[PDB]
């Protein structure tokens, strides 16, 4: 392992801001 929640999900591997910005980029690749 090499991460804490503060560095695993703090506008880093999720973002998902109210209008949805990078989560959409991830969503394009995933789906």
């Amino acid at each position: 392992l090499v991460q804490r929640g503060r560095f695993g999900r703090f506008l880093r591997k999720i973002r998902r801001f109210r209008p949805k910005v990078t989560i959409t980029i991830q969503g394009s690749a995933r789906f």
